[PDB]
C-alpha cells in the first residue's frame, strides 16, 4: 500500500481513496482537478491514479531539472500505459536507450530543411481546403471545422508520411483514406493497471489491429515524405517503421484539427484579431499569394496567435517523466517510480504568471512581453531532449492553413456556436460541443 | 509473439509451444531439461519459460562477461519473480542501484572477522546436534538426517541473526521457533507470469504474512548476530531490516540442511571418504576437541569433501541475469529483456570438463587437481559482484556441523536408504526420498 507515500514525504494532496486513489476528483476534468490542486495545495502536491503516486510540480527551476538537467540520468520516460503491443517501439512510448535510438534516428527527419521541403506539397492541401470550405460556406450554412479541418489535417499527413495524395473529403473511398480514417477504457486501466500484462498476452491493443497489419503492408509496397527518409546506432527495422509512422498520423491529426478548431473559435470570437491577422496576411501575402516557408516566419502575429491559443489549449495538458531512482531534485526528495507531473493546462492559466489568464490576448506575445514569459512555466511543447519532436512541423502545418484559410474567408459565431467554448471533460483537450461558425467569402 | 526469437537470431533450442513455451519439457526435472539441452544443442541454446525467452551459456569466457565483467552494465538483475510484495527489498530480489546499496549496506556483515565472532556461538548448537543424534541414534533405528540437520540448521540461523537460543528438536513451543518453522503454483506463474501484478496487489504473497508480521514486531522489541550488524550510502530501514532476516533464515535452513543430508548420503555411501574425513579430523582435532576457525580453514580433504558435493548438487541449479539493453557478448548478440542462464547442475556433470561427472570423488578438489577447474564451469556460490553474499558463512557453518557429528558418529546405509538417491523434480534441489543412515556411536 503506496498511499501513505506523500503524507510520509510531509508533501500535501488530496487524500486518496483504496485502490482508487484520486481519479474520482477527475469528474470534473483532470484540468480541472489541477488547477483545484494548484489553488489548494500551493507549488508541490501529491496525488494517486489508482495505486500510483503522482507528484505535481509547479516550480519553475524544479521543471527544467526534471525536464533538461536530469532527463537522461532520471526521468527519460513517460508513464507506462497500455496494452500497447508492437507500439512500444513507438519513440513516444520508448524507453531509455530504445528511445535514445530512436530519438537519434528520427531527428534529422524533423529539421528546417525537410519542412522547407514539405512545405510546397502541404500547401497543395491549403488549397483544397480553402475548396471544400467556399462549398460548405456557400451553403450559406453554419460550417463543422472539425470536419473540413480534419480532413485537411489527414490530408497533409498522409502524403508527408507516405506520398499518398488524396481528397479524404472527396475521395473518401481510397483504402489509404479509409484505414487512416479509423484511427470509457481509460478509466477502468488507471485504476487497474495490473491488468495491463494481460490484455498484452491477449493481443488486446487500444490501436485497431485491423488496421495496422494495412499499414506495414503499405509500407513494404512503398519499400521498393516521411517513410523515404526513414528508409533512406544501429539502423532502423521494417516494423518499427510502422510503429513511428502511426505516431505521426494520430499526431497530425488530432493534435492539428483540434487546434485548428481553437484557433478559429478565438478568431471568431475575436473579430478585432481576426482583422488584424488578416491585414497581416495581406500585407506579407499580396493579393491571395501562395504561402512559403520563408513567408510563415515572417508573420509574427499569426505567431502571437497561435502561440496564445496553445496557452488556452495546451493539447498535452501535462507532461510526465518517470522518477527511475531516487532522487532529491531542488530541496526535496522523489522516490523511485513515483510519475513527476508538469500541470501544463494549470501552469498556462495560473495568475501567478498571467495577468487575466483566461482572456485569449495575442499581445502577452509580442515582442515586447514574450522576454515576461518563462519556458518552464508555458510548455505546449514540453521541453528539454524528450519534448515534441515535430513541433517546427505542426506550426508550419498549422498555419499553413490558417494563412490560406483566412486569405479567402472570415468567420463569424453562429447561433449554433458554444461561447463561452466549454471543453469535453474525456482525456484529451477537445471542445465539449464542436466547433461551428459561419464563414463568408471575401 | 517472442517465440520467434531464438530462431531469428539463429540460435537453436526446443522448439516452443505456443503459450506454454518449453515448460512442458521440466517433466523430468529442469536440471535434466539442461543437461538434455546441452547434449544436443552445443554450447548456447534458447527455450522459452512460457513467453520468457531463456538463453542458455556454457562457454566459461561468456559465463565471465555476463557474471563479472558486464554486471553493473547490462546483468545487473535476476529474473523477477513473484508476487513478492515487501520482499522486494531483499538483497537477493533488489534491482540496480536499490541492490547495490543493500549490496554495499550488507557486505561487512559477511567478513571473516564477523564469522569468527560467529563460530563459538554456532559451535554451541554443534553440541546440541550431538547430543539429539545420540538420542536418535541411540534408538537404533534408522535417522532422518533432515530432522536433526534441520532441527541444527534452524537453531544456528536464528541465534546468528536474532540472538535467540532455543532447541528447535527440544523446545518446540518458543514463538520464535514456532514463527521460524513455518517458512504447484510455481508451475502456474511461468506460464501466467502476467498474473504477478493481480496476486500483487491482493496483498498475495508466497512469504506467509502471518509469519512476516511476528518477525517486524520481534525486531522492534530486539531494536533495543545479524540484526545487531544490521542496526548498529543511505542508511538502512525498519522494514527493509525484516526482508533481509528472511532472507537469511531461508539460505540458512533449507539450503544447509539440504547440503548437509547430500554430504552424509555421500559420506555414507563412500565409508573410505567418511574415515579419511574422521581420521583428518582427529588428526586436527585430538580427542573429540572443539572446532575453531581457524582449525577448520586446516582441514583440507573436508574442504575437498564439501567441494564434491556442491559439484554433484549445487543447491541453486542455474545462475540467471535479466539482460537490461541490447548487448553483444564473446560474438553473439542478447536482445534486451532475455533471462541469460548459466546452467551449473549441468555444467558440474558434463563430461567436457569431469572425468567421470557422476562419481563422488573428494581428489578432484585437491591441490594437485583444483588448479584446472574452471570458476565459471565450477559456479556453486555463482560469481561476479552479485554472488552468494553467504558463502563463508554457509562453509564454516556446514563444517562446524560435519566435524562435531563425525568426531562422535559414523554413518552406514539402511535397508531403508535410497541408493542411488535421486533427486526431487520439483522447483529445490533436494533429495527425492529423505536420507536415513545408521548411526553409530564411535
Ligand atoms: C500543435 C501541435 C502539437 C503539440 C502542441 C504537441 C505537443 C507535444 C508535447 C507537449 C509533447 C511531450 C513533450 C514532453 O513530454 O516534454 C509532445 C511529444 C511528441 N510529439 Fe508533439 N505536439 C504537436 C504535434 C506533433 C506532430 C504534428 C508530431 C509529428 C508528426 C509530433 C510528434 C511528437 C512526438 C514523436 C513526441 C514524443 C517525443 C519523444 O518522446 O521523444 N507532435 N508533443
Ligand atoms: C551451501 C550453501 C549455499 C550455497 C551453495 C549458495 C549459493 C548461492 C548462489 C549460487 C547464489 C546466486 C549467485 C549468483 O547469482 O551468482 C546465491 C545468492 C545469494 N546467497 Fe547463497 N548460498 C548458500 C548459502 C547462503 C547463506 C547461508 C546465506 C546467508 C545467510 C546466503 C546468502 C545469499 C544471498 C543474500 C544471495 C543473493 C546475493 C545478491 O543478489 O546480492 N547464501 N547463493
Amino acid at each position: 500500500h503506496s498511499h501513505g507515500l506523500f503524507k510520509k514525504l510531509g508533501i500535501p494532496g488530496p487524500t486518496p481513496l483504496p485502490f482508487l486513489g484520486n481519479i474520482l476528483s477527475y469528474h470534473k476534468g483532470f484540468c480541472m482537478f489541477d488547477m483545484e490542486c494548484h489553488k489548494k495545495y500551493g507549488k508541490v502536491w501529491g496525488f494517486y491514479d489508482g495505486q500510483q503516486p503522482v507528484l505535481a510540480i509547479t516550480d519553475p527551476d524544479m521543471i527544467k531539472t526534471v525536464l533538461v538537467k536530469e532527463c537522461y540520468s532520471v526521468f527519460t520516460n513517460r508513464r507506462p500505459f497500455g496494452p500497447v503491443g508492437f507500439m512500444k517501439s513507438a519513440i513516444s512510448i520508448a524507453e531509455d536507450e530504445e528511445w535514445k535510438r530512436l530519438r537519434s534516428l528520427l531527428s534529422p527527419t524533423f529539421t528546417s530543411g525537410k519542412l522547407k521541403e514539405m512545405v510546397p506539397i502541404i500547401a497543395q492541401y491549403g488549397d483544397v481546403l480553402v475548396r471544400n470550405l467556399r462549398r460548405e460556406a456557400e451553403t450559406g450554412k453554419p460550417v463543422t471545422l472539425k470536419d473540413v479541418f480534419g480532413a485537411y489535417s489527414m490530408d497533409v499527413i498522409t502524403s508527408t508520411s507516405f506520398g499518398v495524395n488524396i481528397d479524404s473529403l472527396n475521395n473518401p473511398q481510397d483504402p489509404f483514406v479509409e484505414n487512416t480514417k479509423k484511427l470509457p477504457f481509460f478509466l477502468s486501466i488507471t485504476v487497474f493497471p495490473f491488468l495491463i500484462p494481460i490484455l498484452e498476452v491477449l493481443n488486446i491493443c487500444v490501436f485497431p489491429r485491423e488496421v495496422t497489419n494495412f499499414l506495414r503492408k503499405s509500407v513494404k509496397r512503398m519499400k521498393e515524405d516521411f517513410l523515404q527518409l526513414m528508409i533512406d546506432h544501429k539502423a532502423l527495422s521494417d516494423l518499427e517503421l510502422v510503429a513511428q509512422s502511426i505516431i505521426f498520423i494520430f499526431a497530425g491529426y488530432e493534435t492539428t484539427s483540434s487546434v485548428l478548431s481553437f484557433i478559429m473559435y478565438e478568431l471568431a470570437t475575436h473579430p478585432d484579431v481576426q482583422q488584424k491577422l488578416q491585414e497581416e496576411i495581406d500585407a506579407v501575402l499580396p493579393n491571395k499569394a501562395p504561402p512559403t516557408y520563408d513567408t510563415v516566419l515572417q508573420m509574427e502575429y499569426l505567431d502571437m496567435v497561435v502561440n496564445e491559443t496553445l496557452r488556452l489549449f495546451p493539447i498535452a495538458m501535462r507532461l510526465e517523466r518517470v522518477c527511475k531512482k531516487d532522487v532529491e531534485i531542488n530541496g526535496m526528495f522523489i522516490p523511485k517510480g513515483v510519475v513527476v507531473m508538469i500541470p501544463s493546462y494549470a501552469l498556462h492559466r495560473d495568475p501567478k504568471y498571467w495577468t487575466e489568464p483566461e482572456k485569449f490576448l495575442p499581445e502577452r506575445f509580442s515582442k515586447k512581453n514574450k522576454d515576461n514569459i518563462d519556458p518552464y512555466i508555458y510548455t505546449p511543447f514540453g521541453s528539454g531532449p524528450r519534448n515534441c519532436i515535430g513541433m517546427r512541423f505542426a506550426l508550419m502545418n498549422m498555419k499553413l492553413a490558417l494563412i490560406r484559410v483566412l486569405q479567402n474567408f472570415s468567420f463569424k459565431p453562429c447561433k449554433e456556436t458554444q461561447i463561452p467554448l466549454k471543453l469535453s471533460l474525456g482525456g484529451l483537450l477537445q471542445p465539449e460541443k464542436p466547433v461551428v461558425l459561419k464563414v463568408e467569402s471575401r
